[PDB]
C-alpha cells in the first residue's frame, strides 16, 4: 500500500460510516478510485472487517480484569493453555509474554459472581495452569485498540 | 434495551456491513423497525460508532508491549500520569488497577527502536513515574475487544 | 429498610444494651414502633445476632497473625481448602482474594507455641496448600468489624 | 477470672441476648452469682460492650478490600500513618505487621466508586504512604471476630 | 536467678577466663559465694558450657552464606528438612521462620568449591526442598552471638 | 598452624574447660607443649577469647528476629547504616550481603514490646534505611556458631 | 607469568593481528623472546585461541535475550539442565548463580520467531525446567568479554 | 555478503589463526579470492577485529558477578547510568533490558575485596542508581560470545 491507503485507513479506523463522497472529497481523489482501493485493502486482508463499537457500560460490564497466568512447564502445555484461555466467555484478549508470567488475559464481566463462575473457577480447574494473579481494573483511562495508525 | 437489541448488537459487534435486509431477515423483524432500533441504540450511546478492523501486522506493528507503571504517591499524581500515558502515540490501552502496579499500558510499535524512542524514553522522563516493567508480547493468541456480547 | 432503620442500626452496632426508651427518645419515635422495627430487622436477617465484645488481651491472645495461603491449582481444591482453613481453632477470618495469594487468614493465639501447634503445623499438612506466608501483627491500630454503618 | 467466667464468655461471645435464667441454668449456678460475675467482667474490662451483628450484605457492602500499605521510613511516620488509616470511613481494621508491608487495612464499601473516592484516592494522597497494594475479596469464607474463646 | 547472677553472666559472656578473685572483687562478693552461684547456674543449665572463640578468618572460612530454603508442603516435611539441614558440615545456624521462606541457614566454607560440594549440591538433592536462595555475605559488620545480656 | 593445632581447636571450640591433662592425654602430646601451643594460638589471634555459652531461654529471650534491611543508595550510607545497626541493643549479628537486601540483622528480645521499642522503632528512624522486612524465628533448629572446625 | 606477559596479553586481548615487530618494539623486548613467551602462554593454556570479533548486527542478530531459569530441585537435575541449556543454538552464555534463579542464559537470534522456535519452545519442554523469565535486551551499552586485563 | 562469507566467518569466529591455504582448501576457493573477501568483510565492518581468547582463571578472575541495576526514573538518568556502568574496571557487559531491572551488568574480579572496592562501592555511590542486586556466578557452564554463527 501507499501513503494514500494510509490516509484512507486512518479515517476508517475512526469512522467506517463515512460516505465515499466525504472521504473522496477529503483525501482529494475520485470516488471510484477510493472504492477500488478500499475493496483492494479488504481483499489483501489489510481491512479484516467492520464492527460497531459498543459501550461496555451499556451492557453492565462493570467487572474488568487483567489476569496473569503461569503455566506448568513441559509438553505442549503452553499452546494448549493459550487456546483454552481464549475460549472462555468474556475473555477478549490473550497474550503470551516474556517476563514472570506466561499469559496476560483481558476479560470483562457484569459482576463479581459472573467473573467467579465464568472465569476464575474455570481457569483454576485448567490442568496446565500453575498459578493466576488477577488485577481488577478500577478505571479505564483509555481503550481504543481500533487506532492502529497514529 | 430488550432481548431484540441484544441480538442486533451481537451481530453488529462482529459485522457492521450487513444490509438491513440480511439482519432484518435473520432476527425476523421489519427492516424499518430494525433501522429505528439501531438509530435508537446510537442515540442512547450504546453504539458509539463503527470502525474498520485493521490488521496490525499489515502495518508492521511487530513490537507489542504490556507495560506496568508504578506512580510516585501523593498529590494528584495518579490522575495526571494516567492522562500523560494515554496521550503517547502507539498506546491504545491504559488501565488503573488494584495490585502491585498502578497502571497497565497496552502499546504497539513497528520496531524496538520506535518503541524506545516513542514510548520508553518518554515514560522514563515523566515525573510522576516511579518505575516501569515492560512485558514483550511474543504471541497474540486472541485480541477481539469488539466482542462485548458473548 | 428506611433512613430510620439506618439510625437504629448505627446505634445497635455500637451499643446493643441501650433501653428501648433511650433509643426511642434519641431517634424520636414511639417505643413500640422501635421494638417492631428491630424485631423486623432481625426477622429479615439484617441483624443476625448480638454479641459481647470481649477484649482479646484479657484472654492473653498475644500472638496475632495474618497468613496468606496459596492453593495448589486444579480440581475442587480452592473450595475445600477454604473450608479446612475456616475450621481451624483460633481462625476467625478466611478470605478468598484476587492477587498473588488465594486466601488471607486471620487468627489469634495466646503464644507462639499454641500458634505452631494449633495453626501452622496443621496448615502445612493440608494437601491443597501450596505455600503459606505469615505476617505477625505487632500492633492492632484498629479492629472494629462491628461498625458497618459509617 | 476462673473456668466459670470462661464458660460465661463462651456463651456471650455467641449470643448476648440469653436471659440470666437460661445461662444460669446451663452453667449450673445461681442467677445472682452470674449477674455479679458478668458485671464484674465488664468492670474489669473483659467485656468491653455488646453489639448487634449486622449483615454487611444487607447494607450492600459488596466491595471488600484488604490493602497492604508500605510507609516511607523515618521520623514518626509509622505512628502517624497508622492513625490516618484508622480514621478513613469504611476502614474497620488496621494492623502494623512484620513482613514486606507495614500495615494491613481491612475496609468495606458498597461499590468500586465509593471505594475509589472514600479510600483509594485518600490513601494515595497521604504523605507518609510509599505504596499500596489492594487485594479484592471475592469471597468471605469466614468472618467471626467475635469468637475469641475457641 | 537474681540481679547478682546477671552481673556474673554479663562478665562470663565476654570473658570466661577471669579468676574468681577478679570477678569476686569486681561484683563485691566473697569468692566462695561466687563459685557456688556459678556452679549453680551451670547445674540449672543457664550456663551450658564454655567455648574458645575462634577467628573464622584464621581457618580461611572466607565463603560465608545465608541461605533461605522453601520446603515442599505436606507430611512431616518441615521437621525432617530442618534436621537434614542442621547435619550439613559448615552449617552452624538453622532457623524456622515466618515469612516467604521456611528456613534460614547460616553456613561458612573456605571457598566457593567447598560450598558447592559440601552444601549446595547436598541441599539441592534433599527431597523436601522446594527451592533455595543463597545470599553471599561480603562483610561481617558484627557477629557476637555470645552477648545475650545487653 | 599445623594438624595438631587443629585438633586442639576442635576441642576448645566445644569445651574450653578441659584440663591441660585431659587434652594432652587425648591428643598424645606433653602438657607443656600443649600449653605453649595454646598460648601461641591466642597470641596470633586464632583464639580471640573464651566465653560462657548462655542459654537464651534462661534469659527469656523469646522474641528472635532476622531482619533484612535495604539502605538508601548513595554517599557513605552503607558503611554508616551497618554501624548504626551493630550498636542497637539485642542485635548480635549484622551482615552485608549480595542479593535484594543490603543487611541481614540477627537480634533477640524478651518480648514483642521490647523488640518494638528497642529495635523496630529505632531502625525505622535511621535516615539511611529505605525499608526493613523482619522474619520472626518460631524455632531454632540449630545455633552453634562456636563450631568453626567441622 | 610475569609483568611482561601481562603487557603482552593486554595487547593481544585487544588486537591479535599486530606484528611481532610492533609488539616487540612497544614492550621493548627482542622479537624472539616475545615469540617464545607467546607460544609459552598458549602451551600453558593462558591464551586458549584467537577469534575474529564479528559484529552481531551484521548477522541481523537483533533479538537479544537474558533468560533466568529456575530448575526443579532434586536428583542430578542442575547439572543436566545446565548442559541442555548450553547446547541450544544461539545460546553463548550459561551461568549457574546464587540468588532466586538457578541459571542465567545469554542468547541471540535474528527475530522473535527464531527465538520462539529455537529457544523458548525448546526450553519450556526441558523436563528439569521449573520456570523461565526472559528479559529482552533493548540496548547493548557494552559487550567486550575479550577484555580480561583492565 | 553471501553463503561463502558465512562459511568463512563460521571458521574465523572459532579460529582466526588458520592459514589462507587451510581455509581456501576447506571452502574450496582460490586463496586470493578468500583474502579479498576477508579484507572486504573487515572494510564493511563485519569483522571488527581479532582477539586472543584469554582464560579468565589464568588471571585469577574468580569472583564473577551478574548485577541487576534499577535506575532512579526521570531526566537523562538512564543514558548517563548506562555509561557510568560501562566505565567501571572489570565490567565487560552492560545491557539495558525490559523487565523489573534496568541494566544487567557482567563483571569479573580476582576476589571479593577487589569486587567490593572496584565495583560495589562505586556503583552504590552513583547518583542515578536506585538499587542493585548481585547474583554471584558459582559456575560458568558456557561463555562463548565469539560464536555468532551457529
Ligand atoms: N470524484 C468523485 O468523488 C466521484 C466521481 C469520479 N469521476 C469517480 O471516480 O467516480
Ligand atoms: N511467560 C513467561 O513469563 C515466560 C516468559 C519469559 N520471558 C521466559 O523466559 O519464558
Ligand atoms: N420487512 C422488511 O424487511 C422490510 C419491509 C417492512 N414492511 C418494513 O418495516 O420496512
Ligand atoms: N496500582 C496499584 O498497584 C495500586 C492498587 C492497589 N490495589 C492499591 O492498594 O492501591
Ligand atoms: N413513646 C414511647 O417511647 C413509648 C410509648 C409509645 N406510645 C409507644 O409506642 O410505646
Ligand atoms: N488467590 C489468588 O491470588 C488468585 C487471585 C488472582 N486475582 C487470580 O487471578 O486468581
Ligand atoms: N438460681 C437462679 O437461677 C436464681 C435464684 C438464685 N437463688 C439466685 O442466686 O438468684
Ligand atoms: N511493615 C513491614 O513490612 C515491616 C515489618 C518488618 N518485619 C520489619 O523489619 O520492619
Ligand atoms: N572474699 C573472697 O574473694 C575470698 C574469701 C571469702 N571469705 C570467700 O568467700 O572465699
Ligand atoms: N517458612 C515460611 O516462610 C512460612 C512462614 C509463614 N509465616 C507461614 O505462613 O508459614
Ligand atoms: N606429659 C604431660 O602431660 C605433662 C608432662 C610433660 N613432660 C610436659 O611436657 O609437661
Ligand atoms: N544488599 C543488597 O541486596 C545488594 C547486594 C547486591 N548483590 C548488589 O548488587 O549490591
Ligand atoms: N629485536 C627484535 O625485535 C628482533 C631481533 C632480536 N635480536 C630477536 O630477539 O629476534
Ligand atoms: N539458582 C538459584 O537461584 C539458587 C542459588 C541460591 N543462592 C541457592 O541457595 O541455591
Ligand atoms: N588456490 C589457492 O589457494 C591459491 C592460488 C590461487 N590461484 C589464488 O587465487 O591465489
Ligand atoms: N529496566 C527495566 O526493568 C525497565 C524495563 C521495562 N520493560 C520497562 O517498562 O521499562
Ligand atoms: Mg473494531
Ligand atoms: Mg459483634
Ligand atoms: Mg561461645
Ligand atoms: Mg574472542
Amino acid at each position: 500500500m501507499d501513503e494514500i491507503d494510509l490516509r484512507i485507513l486512518k479515517i476508517l479506523q475512526y469512522n467506517a460510516k463515512y460516505s465515499l463522497d466525504e472521504i473522496a472529497r477529503e483525501i482529494r481523489i475520485p470516488k471510484s478510485t477510493l472504492s477500488y482501493r478500499i475493496k483492494k485493502l479488504e481483499k489483501d486482508g489489510v481491512i479484516k472487517g467492520y464492527y460497531a463499537y459498543i459501550n461496555p457500560a451499556s451492557l453492565n460490564l462493570d467487572y474488568i480484569v487483567i489476569t496473569s497466568v503461569k503455566a506448568k512447564y513441559g509438553k505442549n502445555a503452553h499452546v494448549e493453555l493459550g487456546n483454552k484461555l481464549a475460549q472462555i466467555p468474556g475473555v477478549w484478549g490473550v497474550y503470551f509474554v516474556l517476563g514472570d508470567n506466561d499469559f496476560i488475559v483481558m476479560a470483562r464481566y457484569k459482576t463479581r459472581e459472573e467473573f467467579m463462575e465464568k472465569f476464575l473457577e474455570r481457569v483454576m480447574s485448567i490442568p496446565e495452569v500453575e498459578r493466576t494473579s488477577t488485577q481488577v481494573v478500577v478505571k479505564i483511562i483509555k481503550e481504543s485498540p481500533n487506532i492502529v495508525i497514529f
